[PDB]
């Protein structure tokens, strides 16, 4: 059973809190028709780009599973990339009983946010739309409060997050 949009369920404007506006950005991947996000700020020093989902009502459930799809342009594919170029992104989670999230609240550090795992492209792609896609699933334990937030963190590469889908057994 699904808790956050199968994918298309985004019904116009995903409305996702970007931390530095200069980070991620919504790109209309109308194809089905879908909202995606992407960063590719290589050639720009010190990057810490966050993206925070909306509050996901835990609906009972004790061990949620995050399924995500995403394209990641290799740092070696890029003409003159700096040494800074990274090609893995971080996933974090954060529990709360009611909303309370604020542009400043859940601090944008790995402290209040507990780190699920660092994600990299795994050699098993698929086409879409018509780019190659990676799927990769992580899951976090306990989670007892009423709901949660999710956040993806870039820090040096191009990569589109085609679709995120949160669900549980």
């Amino acid at each position: 059973e699904e808790t956050l949009m199968d994918s298309t369920t985004a019904t116009a404007e995903l409305g996702w809190m970007v931390h530095p506006p200069s980070g991620w950005e919504e790109v209309s991947g109308y194809d089905n028709t879908i909202r995606t996000y992407q960063v590719c700020n290589v050639f720009e020093s010190s990057q810490n780009n966050w993206l925070r989902t909306k509050f996901i009502r835990r609906r009972g459930a004790h061990r949620i599973h995050v399924e995500m799809k995403f394209s990641v342009r290799d740092c070696s594919s890029i003409p003159s990339v700096p040494g800074s170029c990274k090609e893995t992104f971080n996933l974090y989670y954060y529990e709360a009983d009611f909303d309370l999230a604020t542009k400043t609240f859940p601090n944008w550090m790995e402290n209040p946010w507990v780190k699920v795992d660092t994600i990299a492209a795994d050699e098993s792609f698929s086409q879409v739309d018509v780019m190659k896609i990676n799927t990769e699933v992580r899951s976090f334990g306990p989670v007892s409060r009423n709901g949660f937030y999710l956040a993806f963190q870039d820090y040096g590469g191009c990569m589109s997050l085609i679709a995120v889908r949160v669900f549980y057994r």
